[PDB]
Order: structure tokens, then C-alpha cells, then sequence
């Protein structure tokens, strides 16, 4: 019987994690299933209504959720947006963790897109993780497109106050998934869009080997944790990293090579990606995969 604003009913749960919990739900007025991300009122670290106003910000963008609500419902606030479909890291899963050059290809090109709007928005994003990228709906007009999710850790680097890029510093606790996240990330160092790019260089590498060379590094602390996997980053050269893939290489070559201050030229790396993807004599068809698999639905 819970509902969320005047006209959502608050359905079972879907997903949940330290965000709080993912429902299922449905505008009663339109006969439309939405998904709710429910935090807890009581939550040390509140960053639901901080991602609201990230999406406001964002508004309607190509692969980015709609949002509908953000309020109040019983002990959580509770954001309503557009139900998507799988994540990339549960359709990695489907397709036995490893995906085409193709499919790769196509999330990649997709994917600089989507960060570049996000970055045209004044925000980096911070999160990148193939958990954070959905395919729309199964079924609907965008279950091709991939989308990008969960900007709770997102953050403005164009001050609005001064419109200049936020400052350069180090001494930054860590945001994001260790395994994705930018050499520079590991260091301490203000992130910025760079960081993004890299991060998704990452995850285009984990696509494609099916894992990182960096994954499983366990140590006492988390701090450790993280430091050894960016050490081991460090160590593996972007040669034997993207070996197989020189258009990869030089993403990240790219990348890595970014200045703090610096506005990627996307321009140029989606041209990396599409001049191979030409070569290779894909069609951008959106057959990934996944297409033909059984996704998961709630
Ligand atoms: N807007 C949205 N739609 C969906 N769709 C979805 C969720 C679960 C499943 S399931 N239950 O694995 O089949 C399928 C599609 N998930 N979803 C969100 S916001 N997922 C999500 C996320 F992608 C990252 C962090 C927290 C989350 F709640």
C-alpha cells in the first residue's frame, strides 16, 4: 500500500545495496512501470536527493533516465525514474563474460557519447562501472540504447559560482569501483574528465579479455586494497593491457595523457572507434551480444 508522490505505487524490490533499495513500481495514472531508488531518511551519507538534482541538471539526454519524482515515502526518500533494462555488467554475465570487439565497439561509442553529455553539463561522473549502464527496456523504442545511471557520485567541475574548472588537488578519498577507476583516481587526485574516459577505457578492456589484470587483489585494508590495484595499473603497460586491441591502446594512451584541466577530444576518440569499427565491417545494428539472449526482467 505504499506509494510514492501522488501516483506511484511502490512495488517489489528489484535490486538493493548501500544505496538503499531498488522497487519496482508503477505510475497508476499512466499504467506505466518506473523504477524507485529508495534511501533511507535515516542515512548517514544521503546522496539520493543530490542525484535528482544531477539528472535536473542533466535533463533530457540521449541514454540518460528519465526522472519523474523525488520525495518523501514512509522512512526513505524516494526517487522514481524511467525502469530500464539490464546492466551491462548482468548482460556481460548472459553472454559468458566476454563480448565482441563489436558489441565493445558499439557500448564504446555510445559511451563516450554519453559522458561527453554528461561533461557538457558541467558534471563528471565519477561511477563508471558496467553495473551502471543499462540497455533500455526489453521490448521498448530504447532497449538498444545504452543508458548511464546513479550519479550519486557525480560532482560538478565547472564551479557555478566562478563558471572556471574546479581546482586541481590531491588528498581526494576515493569515488568509484577500484577495478574501473582512472590511475590518477588511485593517487588521490581530483577527478576529472578525463578520469571518466579512462575508467571507461577500463571497463571497454574488461569487456573484451573478460576480466582486468588487476581484479582479485585482496589486502588487509581497503586502502591497500586499492593501492596495490593501482600500483598494478601502473605496472601493466597499456601494450599488454589492450594487446590484440591497438585502437584501445591508444584511447587510453590518450586518456591517461590527459591534463587535469583538459577537454577531451571525443570527437577524436569515437573516430578511433569508428574507423576500426568500419574496418572490421561491422554494421551499427545494435545486435550486441546479448540480442536473443533471455534478459532479465522484474
Ligand atoms: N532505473 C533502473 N531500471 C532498472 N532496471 C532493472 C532493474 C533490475 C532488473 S533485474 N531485477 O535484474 O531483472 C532489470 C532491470 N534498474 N534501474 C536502476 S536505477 N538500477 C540501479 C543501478 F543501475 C545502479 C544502482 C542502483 C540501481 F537501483
Amino acid at each position: 500500500v505504499l506509494m510514492v508522490g501522488p501516483n506511484f505505487r511502490v512495488g517489489k524490490k528489484i535490486g538493493c545495496g548501500n544505496f538503499g533499495e531498488l522497487r519496482l513500481g508503477k505510475n497508476l495514472y499512466t499504467n506505466e512501470y518506473v523504477a524507485i531508488k529508495l534511501e533511507p531518511m535515516k542515512s548517514r551519507a544521503p546522496q539520493l536527493h543530490l542525484e535528482y538534482r544531477f539528472y535536473k541538471q542533466l535533463g533530457s539526454g540521449d541514454g540518460i533516465p528519465q526522472v519523474y519524482y523525488f520525495g518523501p515515502c514512509g522512512k526513505y526518500n524516494a526517487m522514481v525514474l524511467e525502469l530500464l533494462g539490464p546492466s551491462l555488467e548482468d548482460l556481460f554475465d548472459l553472454c559468458d563474460r566476454t563480448f565482441s570487439l563489436k558489441t565493445v565497439l558499439m557500448i564504446a561509442i555510445q559511451l563516450i557519447s554519453r559522458m561527453e553529455y554528461v561533461h557538457s553539463k558541467n558534471l563528471i561522473y565519477r561511477d563508471v562501472k558496467p553495473e551502471n549502464f543499462l540497455i533500455g527496456r526489453p521490448g521498448n523504442k530504447t532497449q538498444q540504447v545504452i543508458h548511464i545511471i546513479d550519479f550519486a557520485l557525480a560532482k560538478e567541475y565547472i564551479d557555478p559560482e566562478t563558471k572556471k574548472h574546479i581546482p586541481y588537488r590531491e588528498h581526494k578519498s576515493l569515488t568509484g569501483t577500484a577495478r574501473y577507476m582512472s590511475i590518477n583516481t588511485h593517487l588521490g587526485k581530483e577527478q576529472s574528465r578525463r578520469d571518466d574516459l579512462e575508467a571507461l577505457g577500463h571497463m571497454f578492456m574488461y569487456f573484451l579479455r573478460g576480466s582486468l589484470p588487476w581484479q582479485g587483489l585482496k589486502a588487509d585494508t581497503l586502502k591497500e586494497r586499492y593501492q596495490k590495484i593501482g600500483d598494478t595499473k601502473r605496472a601493466t603497460p597499456i601494450e599488454v593491457l589492450c594487446e590484440n586491441f591497438p585502437e584501445m591502446a591508444t584511447y587510453l594512451r590518450y586518456v591517461r595523457r590527459l591534463d587535469f584541466f583538459e577537454k577531451p577530444d571525443y570527437d577524436y576518440l569515437r573516430k578511433l572507434f569508428t574507423d576500426l569499427f568500419d574496418r572490421k565491417g561491422y554494421m551499427f545494428d545494435y545486435e550486441y551480444d546479448w540480442i536473443g539472449k533471455q534478459l532479465p526482467t522484474p
